[PDB]
């Protein structure tokens, strides 16, 4: 119909312009726009990032009631070229917003386009949803370091300035052929006050508790992103490159996992609803987050007996003897794990959520996993206390090696294992 195609390549342009604009945000702001100061610097960036999650349900109820899930997307992109055509913070703010409208309404907007056809066209469509998101990142991280090559830096926020244009350009060249539909609600505020719309008060609190059960899950995820990143640079490597590894596997695996699971998984007659496929993201997470504790316990014991010396970045981290390939079973159970969760929670919230208000519904779950992410870093930041111990190196960067990290990841372990337990149960409850 090439009505996804377009919502596609939209995402990939607001995709590519996002993951530039957190990635060069604090190397731009290094100091010279007049904040020379490194913790000045990451609370910009933690507000930025606090904001694109906070203001998501926000976009979708702006989607419900004033303007639709198209009119609402067009003025979210305006309001993102504003932002990249721009004392600061009031810019800031205003691109925060932007990101968190048009990401809480491009997707259930296009999972619109095809739901006539049926849920499997949706499964399809989220899928390679959540893959041109993965290529627009992975062409933004390309894209840039080829123009900070070949060109001087001069045009640093040209590429984000183009990707966010471009996106409404084809955004605009499409609106003729996209399918829209008209918004209508703000009736519903007085039937869950009291104790067609009743049974939609049922379904909305019956949503909430999943989401409560996902967001340690969130946590988890964040952690695990992060501390991988972490890591990666205290094994012996044959910028910041190092966070792209799991990019570039889901973006090989998707295709593959699609036509190589999604034809025999129909034929066998077991296809499972999208719980299940949550579930079984969890499951691999579990491994993974073992995995990664057996091998980071590994390089502990053998830097134990002696050291590397590395220079990766402005740094001058200590690596061990550990090629960095040893890390492949981790990123490839965490990348499987992917595919398989938040693929099918994002379609579950999608397929779910009242027929009315998707949009609110998915900025919910959008601010629920930013507040995943938030609790995580606290986490992070409560281990790192002298009374409990482990992780005990912060400085500029830090040197993991001496400080214990296979306990975080275990402790990672177990409260994916108490969240999978949980989130069974709900899954039972739910679909029982």
């Amino acid at each position: 119909r090439a009505a996804c195609g377009a919502v596609l390549l939209t995402e990939l342009l607001e995709r590519a312009a996002f993951y530039g604009i957190t990635s060069n945000l604090v190397l731009f702001l290094n100091g010279a726009p007049f904040c020379w100061e490194g913790a000045q610097a990451s609370e910009a960036l933690l507000l930025f990032m606090g904001l694109t999650y906070l203001g998501s349900p926000f976009g979708g109820w702006l989607a419900d009631a004033r303007l639709g899930r198209a009119r609402a997307i067009l003025l979210s992109l305006a309001l993102y070229l504003l932002g990249m055509l721009a004392a600061t913070f009031a810019g800031l703010v205003l691109v925060g917003l932007g990101v968190a409208t048009v990401k809480a309404n491009i997707t259930p907007f296009g999972a619109d386009q095809v739901k006539d056809r049926g849920p499997e066209a949706t499964r399809r469509f989220f899928n390679w949803f959540y893959w041109s998101i993965n290529l627009g990142a992975i062409l933004s991280l390309g894209g840039i370091a080829y123009i900070q090559q070949n060109v001087s830096f001069v045009t640093g926020y040209a590429i984000p300035t183009v990707c966010v244009g471009l996106a409404f350009v084809v955004f605009l060249c499409g609106q003729s052929v996209f399918i829209t539909k008209p918004p209508d609600g703000s009736a519903f505020t007085d039937m869950f006050k009291i104790l067609e719309k009743v049974e939609d008060v049922k379904a909305l609190v019956k949503i909430v508790p999943v989401f409560l059960a996902l967001i340690p899950y969130w946590t988890v995820y964040f952690q695990m992103q992060t501390t991988y990143v972490l890591q990666s640079l205290h094994l012996r490597i044959p910028a910041a490159w190092l966070t792209m590894f799991d990019a570039v596997l889901i973006l090989l695996l998707i295709p593959l996992k699609d036509k190589l699971v999604d034809p025999i998984l129909r034929r066998h007659g077991l296809l499972p609803s999208s719980l299940k496929r949550i579930a079984v993201g969890m499951f691999f997470v579990m491994c993974s987050a073992f995995a990664a504790g057996i091998l980071e316990s590994k390089r502990l014991n053998l830097v134990k007996e002696k050291t590397i010396n590395q220079t990766i970045g402005n740094v001058v981290y200590h690596a061990a003897d550990l090629s960095l390939w040893w890390q492949v079973p981790q990123y490839l159970l965490i990348g499987i794990s992917e595919i398989f969760a938040s693929i099918a929670g994002l379609e579950f919230a999608y397929s779910a959520a009242p027929k009315s208000m998707q949009s609110a519904i998915m900025g919910l779950f959008f601010f629920f996993s930013g507040v995943g992410s938030f609790v995580g870093s606290g986490l992070l930041a409560l281990v790192s206390i002298k009374a409990i111990g482990w992780m005990s190196s912060h400085t500029d960067f830090g040197n993991i090696n001496g400080c214990y990290l296979n306990y975080y990841f275990f402790l990672l372990a177990a409260i994916q294992g108490a969240t999978l337990l949980l989130f069974l149960i709900i899954s039972v409850k739910y679909d029982h």
